């Protein structure tokens, strides 16, 4: 589906935000299912319901508060999406990813994505935290892509590379930080595969996905990462393994990682 | 694509049907390609062309009569779709699956799906009947799903499970019944994979599908099963292997199975 | 997505072309990325910008000139698409494939497709030329197909076969011709897989594709081949391996092949 937002639309929203808060975050965090508590660590917090922000889509899924919260996390200025958007809600990817481009226009340089996923790797257990090393974009194979349509050169190039999407340096930082935390369970890492949803997978589908090389499965994140890389944002993320085919722990982990982010 | 039918639309159609026949079926059967003769076993039959039923889509494929027939099959009150709808016809899944929700609103509790499929399992031969044990929804991987869009809580939940889609008890019943039939060829069973169509598969595609764990391939059924499970219908079905990459026999088989359906 | 062009639309465009040139090509060639120089071998050339041809879509990708050139190539009357259309540009397949049906209505009998692709087969090296033996249509698995919607019987059948898409005889001709050329590097051949794009693949995606049996990957061609076969055109093509996950050479090769095309 071709994008319906104009560059000016993104700019209008960014301007509105800049004129409503003194906060100037360099980092943006998208909180997935059951990860909304991450905004509780914020100091000097300022909240905006998605409904009050011009052009913003709305979270219709339970567990997704639908609020944009600016604040200081571990001495770092951040902006968090307390809840996100999903294709299964009826949103084309250009709407699901709208905030990512707005963040770039606010001066954000790093995007942290989080989600709740089903574990396909047999070595994963419920409660595991998997650093996303790579992804498999199934909807993208059929053309469902947030970048579909005329390319906005002011954001990025026509054919963006995706092989280096998840920042290697941050991957290293995450592991070092996990060790400083003294966690008994090792920090997992792997490939996240996105499918449309909303129904849960069949066994045949799960076997298929695992054999495709996927370690975790979900219905989000990938489109946001694609748009982030297209506009030049540094990206890193984690999947909270909510079941085998921790949230508070991940929030703590992300808070410590703020200190490791460059700039 | 987001659903265009409102709950009331389904209700209007169900009401129209209830006011045009005294029949009150507990079972619904969708007859796929070359399986239209199944309506010939019906007693006290009452037919409605899809064109005369408010809100109903139309069968444009040859071999699909495009008629809804109520009647008694093996002493069981049934409603049969003599012909179905397919995505390749240009129908979004919310239109392809419209009748399933109407059946639920008529008081139907069990849905039997049938189709003609190409055999991927090398042990299948033309004329084989494969009980559907599981499915692989390729269109669903890219987001093409009848459940896409706002969830209608009056039908079902936001994230329905699909791993237990094909009723285990009916699976057992089917096998016992097949044995009572004294059939020389064993009743096959496996995973059905759906793809969009309308063109037939290439060899490379067939090898791919088989290696994905699929036993049979077609361009229908899966969306109907997803909608059925979402609204709570018991589901079971069969693929008539029309070629290696029986109709009358399957009709007889389905007639006997009526006695095995609960309620 | 259902086709938006009527049979008459294709006919109008074909009529316009026939009334603007004396050229009556029996062969059509679609020049992919970096293959636009092929029109330089044409004698008695007549060019039409896509923008001046009624109903024609427009090439928005760099390297795609967006011109239709009629001319004589190796004593053979040809019509070449100097640049093509892609789904990632925002075009549904029925627009991407519009020219193919116009060519059929001009009296064209053979379609030669070319593209630039990434090599998945580990035995391929940059600069390799891969004769397309078969394809894997990922978008087609989810229903994204140029044939989706009501079937135009005046073009072809409802369920066209695709297993024999790439003409075997031309495959043989290509190899014989390559040998006459005295090329030191062997002519490769294999399966081309199409995905939507526009972003480049991740490593996980590349491993997946290779394991699916694909030898080369790109974001075009497959839809054109499907439409060509549907309307009865003889089809053959090549992928120029532009990188491992020659243009002038391929142009020379295609020029020699004109003599091998039947009729
Ligand atoms: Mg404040
Ligand atoms: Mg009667
Ligand atoms: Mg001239």
């Amino acid at each position: 589906m071709a994008n319906g937002y104009t560059y000016e639309d993104y700019q209008d929203t960014a301007k509105w935000l800049l004129s409503h808060t003194e906060q100037r975050p360099q980092v943006a965090v998208i909180c997935g299912s059951g990860l909304g508590g991450l905004v509780n660590k914020l100091t000097q917090a300022q909240t905006f319901d998605y409904s009050e922000i011009p052009n913003f889509p709305e979270s219709t899924v339970p567990g997704h508060a639908g609020r944009l919260v600016f604040g200081i996390l571990n001495g770092r200025a951040c902006v968090m999406m307390q809840g996100r958007f999903h294709m299964y809600e009826g949103y084309p990817f250009w709407k699901v990813t709208f905030p990512v481009r707005v963040f770039r226009l606010l001066g954000v340089e790093t995007l942290v994505v989080t989600n709740a996923a089903g574990g396909l790797n047999p070595n994963f257990e419920v409660g595991d935290i998997m650093l996303i090393r790579d992804h498999i974009n199934l909807p993208g194979f059929s053309g469902e892509n947030p970048l579909r349509g005329p390319n906005e050169e002011r954001f990025g190039v026509r054919f963006p590379a995706m092989s280096d999407a998840y920042d290697r340096d941050m991957r290293q930082k995450a592991h070092s930080t996990w060790k400083q935390m003294g966690e008994q369970r090792e920090l997992q890492e792997g490939t996240y595969v996105m499918l449309g949803g909303p129904n849960f997978e069949t066994v045949a589908e799960c076997r298929l996905l695992r054999n495709l090389g996927a370690d975790a499965v979900g219905m989000s994140t990938v489109p946001e990462v694609i748009v982030a890389r297209h506009c030049g944002l540094r990206v890193f993320g984690f999947s909270l393994i909510t079941n085998k085919v921790a949230a508070q722990k991940l929030e703590q982990f992300v808070s410590l990682l703020m200190a490791s982010i460059p700039v």
